[PDB]
């Protein structure tokens, strides 16, 4: 029997990559998505075209709510009544904007920004534990202790998940199940950056000056839940070109 | 005129010797509360006594909610309904308890945990730089960061998200003169609720003496940072944890 | 053409198993080592019974001094009297002892910080000077943060191997030379070590309650070595099962 | 009585700044000096006829050698010889220029810059250890993880001023003697530095445009040695306001 992975936010760029290769690998996958429902069931029929029965989707809004708990529930268990199994846990989707400290308010702004960066995947790796090689990728920031202008928010979702990869590795240590992440600097530009600033970027790092494709960064969450990563656990991967080690 | 200081938590422990030590220095101060007003009417009464109108009490629930961001711009507000002036926001409130992954609710526990450790510290923040001398604001980290306790998930995510914010902040308001930095205990007032046992089992972990941090030295870190000797200081998190961060398992 | 590697400390341990690993990958590999020669020469045996022509050895002790320089550049030389090219370096070699504040002092600062430090530093100068997919990876340290008591010096060393892994992954990128570590927390204990002193170590760990095998600590560097980790430079992978969450 | 401190390379700079501070608060002082005898034994006057034999010189080459041992231990035995007691070491003598990967040889600059930043710290931290509200503050770097191009040397010689800083507060603990550092971003820019290049590092500053001074990170030297610092040990101070949190 193939083992199944759920990928948040995988209808597009790096989550879609994450899927592809997951199911390339042998996995059969839930396509979480919020709004991109056409490329959601795109890439499931692409999947189940390749195999069938291997690719299934589950729309959920992963904002910090009242019913955000009964929502991530409910992704983990699509995957066990599609497959009647989860080995893998991949937490991808995220919000990114920014929130000046000096449209939405900020109430929702934290709701959405801590929602899906942290908040959400505390409670898929909680649903993924209670309903148990086992593994969960949390998609992190290298650039975490050097953020963006303005973007605090996020940046605060950011930690939070380094603070979960970390305590969940401890606590679910004793249940075979490893927690790790993987942190780009830039990979796929922002569709609304502007050509000039996306060239700014590209210039920064120092391995090729270009970021890194979505598959790169899926090349390391391969490894992750794979065999050769059996006692890596609690460990981020940085996947960043260096640029984290360029000084201002 | 004298500066005005923000202190959250203020009633007890730790919170009360920052709110003391900061009046001590010169500040008149605001003694924010959530349960515990007897404490914090009794504190602001021994305040008062040593100088005249110089403190005051401030309620308010910090737990997430629609609502945080008006409780926090209140908070704010008090501070200059008292004083004219909010130069220091000290963010010391705190909820600390065991949230296992495998009678409160779990949205109950995410809204306290991360709100009292983050959002709020996030939202008084913005509060405090929207309405602006020596201007700082001090953050309560943990040392253990990194080494957490056993199914304390959600609370050690809101002390990353601290450490995130600390940083952050300190970047955008270094324009504004704003310095923004942290503050990290080990072990220092150990919990009501743990037993005599417990407390020393954790006492004999600490390099430094084999015992906790007083209150007092955690308020002499929180002093230095808003004082003119740490002028240039900003997006710092000095530990105060007697090495105990250093043991290995 | 087969690509080229030297691993230093490559005759016992978990050295032998990157140096097998790499060469089961299809490199060609110099084993260096500086007392271990019977041990040396028989990996070299059984490597060439495999594949005639792949594997030659290099004796150097990596102690500071002031003809360390040329015995590393005497190690990356010999990889190219050999095979034509050298492709990867594994700085492996380590001397591991204590040293309280409260042999002589020279000597021990000499064999800490020269096997840990500067030869790498002089290996890594050496193999770009002579300079596809070519890499570095440092053997590091997890706990480098939370030391073994009165272990200043090692410390001192694998603290300034880190500084070597980011400071030469930033300056090399232009030459397409990416430089990563690799840092167990206990996998093969030491010799020396009791059997009590070594139950409370497995103890300790979270994944298992047991030490790293080498051949997991291998597994990461030859992830690092691989096309599945080409924009990764500057990046330190912890394999320690978990260790260093572990509070006191 | 008076307390007492040695402050390395304190003829002139940062070092001066501070050893001028620790004397405004009652330290009596050692005055470390390599080549600037002028600069050192002036300012010892300077401090004499402010109190009467408050202050004396000690002049030694830090760099890495067969000598340095004795060298470090002689520096420490001034302190006594002049004020019968030793409360405080202030490591902050270092050499810092460039040594690419790609007329001083290799091995010299090894020499210098491993041992001027953290050999010798470590031998005066075994000789003051030793000889015994004590402490050690040693002078690091805040952007020890965005290296300068070109300075590998130098980061690997920071980088180990940071394991000793962590390996000697753990161990010396047990005898009351605190170990904590400081950590500069830009400061006072170095004399050879042009001032065009100077004006680019001050425009970075996120806290005021411009460099600190060398009493502002005194300032922090002063706090560390001081009563409302006596839980704090193994805690590294930054003071570069915020020029370590700015991306490339
Ligand atoms: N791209 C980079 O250079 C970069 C750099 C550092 C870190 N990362 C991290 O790597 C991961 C992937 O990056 P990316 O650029 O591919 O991400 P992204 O495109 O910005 O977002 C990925 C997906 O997140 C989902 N999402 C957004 N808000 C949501 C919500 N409220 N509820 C549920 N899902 C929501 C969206 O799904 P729908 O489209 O279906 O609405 C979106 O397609 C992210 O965690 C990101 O933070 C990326
Ligand atoms: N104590 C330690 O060993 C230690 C170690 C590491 C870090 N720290 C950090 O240092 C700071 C002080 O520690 P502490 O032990 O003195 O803290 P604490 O006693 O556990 O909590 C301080 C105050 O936080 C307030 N608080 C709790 N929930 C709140 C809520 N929902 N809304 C508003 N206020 C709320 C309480 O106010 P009321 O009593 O008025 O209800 C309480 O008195 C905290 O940030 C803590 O995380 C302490
Ligand atoms: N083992 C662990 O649990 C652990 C934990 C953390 C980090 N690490 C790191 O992982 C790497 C491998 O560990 P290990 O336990 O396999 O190492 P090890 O057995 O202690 O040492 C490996 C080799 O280093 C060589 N070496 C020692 N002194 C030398 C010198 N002066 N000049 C040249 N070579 C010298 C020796 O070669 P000869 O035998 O030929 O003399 C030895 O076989 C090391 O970098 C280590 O620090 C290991
Ligand atoms: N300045 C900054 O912006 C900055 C930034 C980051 C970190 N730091 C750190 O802060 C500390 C002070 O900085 P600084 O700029 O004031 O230092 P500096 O001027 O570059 O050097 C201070 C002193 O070190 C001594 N020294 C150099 N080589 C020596 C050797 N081989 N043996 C003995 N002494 C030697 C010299 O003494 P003599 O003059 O008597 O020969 C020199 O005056 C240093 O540790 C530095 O790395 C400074
Ligand atoms: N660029 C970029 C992004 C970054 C980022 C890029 C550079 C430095 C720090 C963060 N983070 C992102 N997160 C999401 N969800 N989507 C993004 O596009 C990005
Ligand atoms: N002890 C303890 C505490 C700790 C703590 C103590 C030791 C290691 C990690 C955390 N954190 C706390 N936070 C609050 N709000 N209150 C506390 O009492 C503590
Ligand atoms: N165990 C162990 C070792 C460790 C180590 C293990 C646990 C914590 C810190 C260090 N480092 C070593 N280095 C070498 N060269 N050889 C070793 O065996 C070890
Ligand atoms: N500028 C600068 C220096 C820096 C430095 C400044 C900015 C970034 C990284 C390093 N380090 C120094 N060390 C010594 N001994 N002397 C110096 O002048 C500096």
């Amino acid at each position: 029997e193939a083992p199944a992975a759920v990928v948040t936010g995988a209808a597009k760029r790096i989550g879609r990559a994450i899927a592809v290769k997951l199911h390339q690998t042998g996995y059969r996958v839930v396509i979480h998505y919020h709004n991109s429902a056409e490329a959601a069931v795109s890439l499931a029929d692409e999947l189940n075209k390749e195999r069938s029965n291997t690719a299934v989707v589950c729309q959920a809004d992963l904002t910090n709510s009242n019913v955000l708990p009964a929502s991530c529930e409910e992704i983990i268990n699509s995957c066990f009544r599609a497959f009647g199994r989860c080995d893998v846990l991949v937490n991808n989707a995220s919000a990114f904007y920014p929130t000046p400290l000096v449209g939405k308010t900020v109430e929702t702004q934290v709701a959405e920004l801590i929602g899906t960066n942290a908040i959400a995947p505390f409670l898929l790796t909680m649903s993924f534990a209670q309903r148990q090689n086992l593994s969960i990728v949390n998609l992190c920031d290298a650039m975490v202790d050097q953020p963006c202008m303005a973007f605090s928010l996020y940046n605060m979702g950011k930690h939070a998940l380094v603070g979960l990869t970390q305590s969940a590795a401890l606590e679910l240590a004793p249940y075979g199940i490893r927690v790790n992440g993987v942190a780009p600097g830039v990979s796929l530009l922002p569709v609304a950056m502007g050509e000039e600033e996306k060239d700014k970027w590209r210039r920064k790092v120092p391995l090729g000056r270009r970021e890194a494709s979505a598959e790169q960064i899926a090349d390391a969450v391969i490894f992750l839940v794979s065999g050769s990563a059996q006692y890596i656990t609690g460990s981020i991967i940085k996947v960043d070109g260096g640029l984290s080690l360029v000084h201002a």
